[PDB]
């Protein structure tokens, strides 16, 4: 008695149990390929995602291995919440693919960017986003790779965070990103919970001008659209780095950067009228405080959701909560770690 059938999707094939049916294409990117469907057993869409042989690398297995275990135990509403976890395969020995069954949304954050939204709206969004980062670094996550391909929302407005970010050499498919990188996490200085922060700046910054803000090939090309648009670092930043960069940093053109009411102008947000000319100063005003390339002087999420434009939706219960009460960190071979990411689908 089989219960899974496959189907054709995109150029690749899903194999799921029969519970899920009419499944549909809705993306896909470096984890894996993403489709939608309707559950009979809880009579309500959800999102299949499909990871291909999660143990080829270290890195893809632990990043598998991760977000499965956190996603079963973490439950936050601004976290995308585990719905199911399978395999077809019936052996560790056969063991080939996984599926992620989760709550179903509406659009990625990278549509959200290609249009424009009214301060109301705008403001919301990050409000959710922000909590959810604050969720997970009450948890000591600090993800440390937000993006617009990583967030999702429902047209109720509604936000969820996808991955648990960072904890190898690659060469596969999979894209190059580091746009919403923190300085300090490239130019190798340490980092702390603000650097999020930086990532939720890159990403404001990008939904009021539509546009990557720091586009960058590599990451030393990236660091130059950096200094450009916000100017160099001051003395005192510098002295922090490591002799090999503060070297290659301080030698590099210096740059005035231009001011944010220029990166940021008012055609870029709705002048409706007075109250919409405030809102948009306020907006300009907390991408002032989380686009600091200097973490030291950068807003720490407490203070950014208490900041005027985000506080609006402010609420003591989805905020300060009671987090959640097997963490690995140990290296293991392509094997091991085929025999834990199963042993976990199976549990
Ligand atoms: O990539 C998407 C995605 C892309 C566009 C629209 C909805 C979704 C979506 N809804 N739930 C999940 C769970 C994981 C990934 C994704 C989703």
């Amino acid at each position: 008695d089989n219960q899974f059938y496959s189907v054709e999707v995109g150029d690749s094939t899903f194999t799921v149990l029969k519970r899920y049916q009419n499944l549909k294409p809705i993306g896909s990117g470096a984890q894996g390929i993403v489709c939608a469907a309707y559950d009979a057993v809880l009579d309500r869409n959800v999102a299949i995602k499909k990871l291909s042989r999660p143990f080829q690398n270290q890195t893809h297995a632990k990043r598998a291995y991760r977000e499965l275990v956190l996603m079963k135990c973490v439950n936050h509403k601004n976290i995308i919440s585990l719905l199911n976890v399978f395999t077809p395969q019936k052996t560790l020995e056969e063991f080939q693919d996984v599926y992620l069954v989760m709550e179903l949304m509406d659009a990625n954050l990278c549509q959200v960017i290609q249009m424009e939204l009214d301060h109301e709206r705008m403001s919301y969004l990050l409000y959710q986003m922000l909590c959810g980062i604050k969720h997970l670094h009450s948890a000591g996550i600090i993800h440390r790779d937000l993006k617009p391909s990583n967030i999702v929302v429902k047209s109720d407005c509604t936000l969820k965070i996808l991955d648990f970010g960072l904890a190898s050499f690659m060469m596969t498919p999979y894209v190059v990103t580091r746009y919403y990188r923190a300085p300090e996490v490239i130019l190798g200085m340490g980092y702390k919970e603000n650097v999020d922060i930086w990532s939720v700046g890159c990403i404001m910054g990008e939904m009021v001008r539509h546009k990557i803000l720091f586009p960058g090939r590599d990451y030393i090309d990236q660091w130059n659209k950096v200094i450009e648009q916000l100017g160099t670092p001051c003395p005192e930043f510098m002295k922090k780095l490591q002799p090999t960069v503060r070297n290659y940093v301080e030698n590099r053109p210096k740059y005035a950067g231009l001011t944010f009411p220029k990166l940021f102008p008012d055609s870029l947000f709705p002048a409706d009228s007075e109250h919409n000319k405030l809102k948009a100063s306020q907006a300009r005003d907390l991408l002032s405080k989380m686009l600091v390339i200097d973490p030291a002087k950068r807003i720490s999420v407490d203070d950014a959701l208490q900041h005027p434009y985000i506080n609006v939706w402010y609420d003591p219960a989805e905020v300060e909560a009671p987090p959640p009460q097997q963490l690995d960190e140990r290296e293991h071979t392509i094997e091991e770690w085929k025999e834990l990411i199963y042993k976990e689908v199976m549990n």
